[PDB]
């Protein structure tokens, strides 16, 4: 067990091995608080995200279980993944907190795009790189559901990681009609109409589909791709939802050269394949790195998937510290990547 030491950061306490030096407030969330610091051990700079008030309840000990499992899992170059991961307890009965370090990213794509439109070869590699990611995490069978350009890290060199994927600027303007629609039957297609929201938005310095709520969200998606043909129809159950949907003024799909006029004909071609509004007729992530537009990256053996992914805890009704057994267990067991 390593040395440990206490501070005070803003509001919380942080208690970290001393391997871990120089701790500075980096950004905050409800789910957790981040510092940035130095790992002598390694010479990298780091970030440590501390858990907020991870075993409140049957809930929350749930998530950081989910959490845990999720990121010891995910081993990509575009993928957020675990460093270290630990708790300054010295056993089960006083466990909790929960701190997990990674390679600290400088900015997110949000931050990185503020506010223009990249360069043809910036988006190939920006989003080359998000569908790379996204083929492993799909792959595993993991939906990423929540894809939008703050969960996007990125580094000066324009390397990119997707953060916080299967823990579940508006969310909303980067999410599927079918979503808006609340059919519970969505695939992961779901991520990809995220990634044709994004990248339509690198490529013109606007968000494609700034929705103000949900209703106002599904109108606008509407207008560019048109509203549903016979054969998305007949795929609605809710007789309510077709009744809706059927009584919208109908609209014919929008002319895509002419919307993105000026992109690359390929990045155009691209996005009419990903921003197509039944989800069974939207390409694939593993489809869309062969897609011509990314001719200078792509390479079919270094795009790998990942290893089986158990998600059948998903299903199950523990109690509280049955959950906080388990993930003290995955703490434990963790073993650190090569480095
Ligand atoms: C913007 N969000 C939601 C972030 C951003 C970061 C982050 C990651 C790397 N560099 C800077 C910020 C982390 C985060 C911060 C610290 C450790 C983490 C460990 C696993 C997964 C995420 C971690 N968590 N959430
Ligand atoms: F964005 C959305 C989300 C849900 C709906 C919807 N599903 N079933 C019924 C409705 C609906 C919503 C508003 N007005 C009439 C009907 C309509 C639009
Ligand atoms: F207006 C719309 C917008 C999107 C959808 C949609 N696209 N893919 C799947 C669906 C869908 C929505 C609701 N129920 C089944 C399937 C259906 C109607």
């Amino acid at each position: 067990r390593p040395t440990f030491y206490r501070q005070e950061l803003n509001k919380t306490i942080w208690e970290v091995p001393e391997r871990y030096q120089n701790l500075s407030p980096v950004g905050s969330g409800a789910y957790g608080s981040v510092c940035a610091a130095f790992d002598t051990k390694t010479g990298l700079r780091v970030a440590v995200k501390k858990l907020s008030r991870p075993f409140q309840s049957i809930i929350h000990a749930k998530r950081t279980y989910r959490e845990l499992r999720l990121l010891k899992h995910m081993k990509h170059e575009n993928v957020i993944g675990l460093l270290d991961v630990f708790t300054p307890a010295r056993s089960l009965e006083e466990f909790n907190d929960v701190y997990l370090v990674t390679h600290l990213m400088g900015a997110d794509l949000n931050n990185i795009v503020k506010c223009q439109k990249l360069t043809d070869d910036h988006v190939q590699f920006l989003i080359y790189q998000i569908l790379r990611g996204l083929k492993y995490i799909h792959s595993a069978d993991i939906i990423h559901r929540d894809l939008k350009p703050s969960n996007l890290a990125v580094n000066e060199d324009c390397e990119l990681k997707i953060l916080d994927f299967g823990l579940a600027v508006a969310t909303r303007w980067y999410r599927a009609p079918e979503i808006m629609l609340n059919w519970m039957h969505y695939n992961q297609t779901v991520d990809i109409w995220s990634v044709g929201c994004i990248m339509a938005e690198l490529l013109t310095g606007r968000t494609l589909f700034p929705g103000t709520d949900h209703i106002d969200q599904l109108k606008l998606i509407l207008r560019l791709v048109g509203t549903p043909g016979a054969e998305l129809l007949k795929k609605i159950s809710s007789e309510s939802a077709r009744n809706y949907i059927q009584s919208l003024t109908q609209m014919p799909k929008m002319n895509f050269a002419n919307v993105f006029i000026g992109a690359n004909p390929l990045a155009v071609d691209l996005l009419e394949k990903m921003l197509v509004l039944d989800s069974d007729k939207r390409i694939t992530a593993a489809q869309a790195l062969a897609h011509a537009y990314f001719a200078q990256y792509h390479d079919p053996d270094d795009e790998p998937v990942a290893d089986p992914y158990d998600q059948s805890f998903e299903s199950r009704d523990l109690l509280i510290d049955e959950w906080k057994s388990l993930t003290y267990d995955e703490v434990i067991s963790f073993v650190p990547p090569p480095l």
